[PDB]
């Protein structure tokens, strides 16, 4: 399930009470405790909606200790293969445009959207290879399109784990 975050670029003193009240302004439940390591921290949020909206909510929209956080899904390096999320999109973005650029750089198995209460598009895409989501991500993320930055990131590919 999708509802694992990573909470990245921490002061060295951040503490869970920090994290906790900014989770609780932004009206976001958590279903177990922050785990706060050194710069960063882990912490689930009840259901994949939540963990999105945690996402969309917080990254790079909040400051502790002067630092912005990052918020991001919790993807294990092992778990990164073929499946990634792209948010911002252009809300009324014709799925045509989307698969060319996706088609650039490999074979999409499958492209879903995702609900969200934001005007922007999100849509999990499946590529055939490593190689191929590996490209599109380096490509992708940042890539401007009709004033929207894309934001691309991994999400976990549980059942590639062992594919050649």
């Amino acid at each position: 399930s999708m509802n694992k975050l990573y909470i990245g670029n921490l002061s060295e003193n951040a503490a869970p009470s920090d994290l906790e009240s900014i989770f609780k302004d932004a009206k976001i439940p958590v279903s177990g405790p922050f785990l706060v390591k050194t710069g960063y921290a882990f912490v689930d949020c009840p259901d994949e909606s939540w963990a999105l909206k945690a996402i969309e909510a917080l990254s790079g929209k909040i400051e502790l200790h002067g630092k912005p956080i990052e918020v991001e899904h919790s993807v294990p390096k092992r778990q990164r293969i073929r499946k990634l999320q792209i948010r911002n999109i252009p809300p009324h973005l014709q799925w045509e445009v989307l698969d060319s650029l996706l088609v650039q750089y490999g074979v999409v198995e499958s492209c879903e959207q995702v609900n969200t209460d934001s005007e922007t598009a999100v849509v999990n895409v499946t590529y055939s290879s490593k190689d191929q989501a590996r490209q599109a991500l380096d490509k992708l993320n940042g890539f401007q399109l009709e004033n929207f930055t894309l934001k691309v990131a991994y999400i976990p590919d549980e059942m590639a784990a062992q594919h050649h």
